[PDB]
């Protein structure tokens, strides 16, 4: 992270144009330049990068994220006096408050709200049951009742929690992470009405963010599901449109999640002093906060006095309708692992390939399941893990067991004693489990158990994978002269030795180049080793250049793993030439 600048990331769909405005001012008054990223799936590369020490200063989230980063050690505890604090609303300091400390600013209140179309549904439903009528009469009249993105579980959860789901039950003041509510009978009936809409074509499962907009704002759907960042591209679409609370479903209104719109410092950050002077004094003002909000339109607000300026936006007083409905999401740890679980069963329900019952059982297990620590460990390495709770030295009370590709299922370790596990894994003095060289046959689970003479337990509980480096990409059979006008082969990247798999991408001019389009075409293949199960890959480019085009280019090729296990590796560039 480069010091003497700001690099903020906040997701695609907010107003990222505006807030560069705010950056700009920034920078005005400062000289420090504020550079405003939307990376895809920044909320999963953050934790990727800043565990490494790298990523932006600030990342802009829903704050259910942070207690996830925040237990990761990812982000700075920010520093607000009272009186600062006291300018924004209680509730949404709570939202970013983990484990006793603020560990985030909180920018704006959000909810799902149904969002209208006035010119062809003047009074909008009040209930879900009534919808598949009113499509009916809507598809005699060439046009249908409603699209919203299904592949996200945000969207669909309101539905899910109408009539008894729900994510983590608090009471006490706490979230008990064992207390899920995602197979309950309540989430059952949400999931299974949702489903039917689909089979009776009322809906597709194949609709996505993307799909639903165009749709609604081209005027072919009657109503839509989204938040008050989707309000500024239908007001470009000049479809007369209501934001209104949500359908009721078995007579019970439904519960959107709450999310608190949140902005953390990076814990990497050598800029933390120029963030909060960003965030409190530049973003956090009426004025900052309108030049966001004109872009993408953010909801409530947590800055008061901006808050009680757009109050009377009825679009804004229907989102804080349907909030006061719903719940406040947790920011609990467990957050994320609920909701890929919730995801998957959706997907899966709403495709035919799974029914509901047996999708919820599945997610509520996954979401409900104890945590497990990743740890990665390259081939031919040892690997140590800490047995959590274990004394010093001997005597101790514990079990280690594992569950991997050398075990049929779980299998318990003993005390060194000359037998041939003591090879692979063995129990040191100080109560750690020592590999001496994994392979990709330790993938799994390993888990110990430490008992203290008080009485006291604790389980430590690994999810093991492993990884090896290929040898350096090189481009074989590959054209020094180039002829435009037709397909010519630049070479084949080869990479040997790989676990997992991985990929290889060609680039152009250091920028990465793009298959199927502009002439350029590729073909691939991955081989896998029967007896070390390494991976070899090839990649074949193929470009036709465009007559008059550059006649010089450079290519080079790059293996990259799916998770950042190691950096890139890189071929020397080529340069072959296109001669007439
Ligand atoms: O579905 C997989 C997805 O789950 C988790 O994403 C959840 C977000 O963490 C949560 O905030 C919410 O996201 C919505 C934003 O709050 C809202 O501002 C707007 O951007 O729409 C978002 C939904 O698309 O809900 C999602 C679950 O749908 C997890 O964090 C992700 O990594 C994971 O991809």
């Amino acid at each position: 992270i480069e010091e003497g600048k700001l690099v903020i990331w906040i997701n695609g769909d907010k107003g990222y144009n505006g807030l560069a405005e705010v950056g700009k001012k920034f920078e005005k008054d400062t000289g420090i330049k504020v550079t405003v990223e939307h990376p895809d799936k920044l909320e999963e590369k953050f934790p990727q990068v800043a565990a490494t020490g790298d990523g932006p200063d600030i990342i802009f989230w829903a704050h259910d994220r942070f207690g996830g980063y925040a237990q990761s050690g990812l982000l700075a505890e920010i520093t607000p006096d009272k009186a600062f604090q006291d300018k924004l609303y209680p509730f949404t300091w709570d939202a970013v408050r983990y484990n006793g400390k603020l560990i985030a600013y909180p920018i704006a209140v959000e909810a799902l709200s149904l969002i209208y179309n006035k010119d062809l549904l003047p009074n909008p439903p009040k209930t879900w049951e009534e919808i598949p009528a009113l499509d009916k009469e809507l598809k005699a009249k060439g046009k249908s009742a409603l699209m919203f993105n299904l592949q996200e579980p945000y969207f669909t959860w309101p539905l899910i929690a109408a009539d008894g789901g729900y994510a983590f039950k608090y009471e006490n003041g706490k979230y008990d992470i064992k207390d899920v509510g995602v197979d309950n009978a309540g989430a059952k009936a949400g999931l299974t009405f949702l489903v039917d809409l689909i089979k009776n074509k009322h809906m597709n499962a194949d609709t996505d963010y993307s799909i639903a907009e165009a749709a609604f704002n081209k005027g072919e759907t009657a109503m839509t599901i989204n938040g008050p960042w989707a309000w500024s591209n239908i007001d470009t679409s000049k479809v007369n449109y209501g934001v209104t609370v949500l359908p009721t479903f078995k007579g019970q209104p439904s519960k959107p999640f709450v999310g608190v719109l949140s902005a953390g410092i990076n814990a990497a950050s050598p800029n933390k002093e120029l963030a909060k002077e960003f965030l409190e004094n530049y973003l956090l003002t009426d004025e900052g906060l309108e030049a966001v909000n004109k872009d993408k339109p953010l909801g409530a607000v947590a800055l008061k006095s901006y808050e009680e300026e757009l109050a009377k936006d009825p679009r804004i007083a229907a989102t804080m309708e349907n909030a006061q409905k719903g719940e406040i999401m947790p920011n609990i740890p467990q957050m994320s692992a609920f909701w890929y679980a919730v995801r998957t069963a959706v997907i899966n329900a709403a495709s035919g390939r799974q029914t509901v019952d047996a999708a919820l059982a599945a997610a509520q297990t996954n979401a409900a399941a104890a945590s497990a620590q990743n740890i990665t460990a390259r081939i031919g390495e040892p690997l140590v893990l800490k047995c959590k709770g274990a004394p010093k030295k001997p005597p101790q009370r514990l079990e280690w067991k594992l569950n991997t590709g050398r075990t049929e299922a779980w299998k318990v370790l003993s005390p060194q004693g000359g037998g041939p596990w003591d090879s692979v894994a063995r129990v040191l003095p100080n109560g750690s489990l020592f590999l001496p060289a994994v392979g990709i046959q330790d993938e799994g689970i390993f888990r110990c158990q430490a008992m203290n003479r008080n009485g006291k337990e604790t389980k430590s509980n690994y999810r093991v994978r492993v990884y090896q480096i290929p040898g350096k990409p090189e481009i074989v059979d590959s054209a020094s002269e180039l002829t435009a006008g037709v397909p010519n082969k630049v070479g084949t990247c080869v990479s040997e030795g790989s676990y997992p798999a991985g990929t290889l991408s060609w680039h152009l001019d250091g920028k990465p180049l793009v298959p199927n389009e502009k002439g350029v075409s590729v073909k691939e293949q991955t081989r896998r080793h029967p007896e070390t199960g390494l991976f070899t890959l090839q990649s074949e480019l193929m470009v036709t250049p465009a007559r008059g085009g550059d006649p010089r280019p450079t290519f080079s090729c790059s293996f990259s793993p799916g998770l950042p296990r190691h950096r890139a590796l890189r071929t020397a560039p080529i340069q072959p030439r296109v001669w007439e």
